[PDB]
């Protein structure tokens, strides 16, 4: 994953984007710190990933009044779906507390980066289903 690239639209004052942006840092941030941290430093690092994500979902509950009826649906279930994703997230990082200088705790970080990663690529989904939605709006031929 890179951070999403920026297609046709003018993203200046584009709030979604600047969020999504944010998230996906947040993520590769996290991911590249991992493996050598104690939890002292890797239960912030989540608490940000977490922040980040409800940052960005408020400023998408205000975008939706502004989009077609048609497109409401999926931008609402892709939202849901980013929730769930940061709940597996949360799981695989108390299990890796709970078995720190054990054996297992490696494969604990593993299915915290495996569930940090489709949190970012269901972002980045979420940004096409704006844009899509979008591009309706402004009236793309
Ligand atoms: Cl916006
Ligand atoms: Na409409």
């Amino acid at each position: 994953i890179s951070p999403p690239p920026t297609a046709n639209l003018d993203r200046s004052n584009d709030k979604v984007y600047e969020n999504v942006t944010g998230l996906v840092k947040a993520v590769i941030e996290m991911s590249s710190k991992i493996q050598p941290a104690p939890p002292e430093e890797y239960v912030p690092m989540v608490k940000e990933v977490g922040l980040a994500l409800r940052t960005l979902l408020a400023t998408v509950d205000e975008t939706i009044p502004l989009l077609p009826a048609s497109t409401h649906r999926e931008i609402e279930m892709a939202q849901k779906l980013l929730n769930s994703d940061l709940g597996e997230l949360i799981n695989k990082m108390k299990l890796a507390q709970q078995y720190v200088m054990t054996s297992l705790q490696q494969e604990y970080k593993k299915q915290m980066l495996t569930a940090a990663h489709a949190l970012a690529v269901d972002a980045k989904n979420l940004l096409d289903v704006i844009d899509q939605a979008r591009l309706k709006m402004l009236g793309q031929t």
